[PDB]
């Protein structure tokens, strides 16, 4: 989650 969310935004 941390990584995916960081890149998504």
């Amino acid at each position: 989650l941390a990584e995916a969310l960081h890149s998504a935004l």
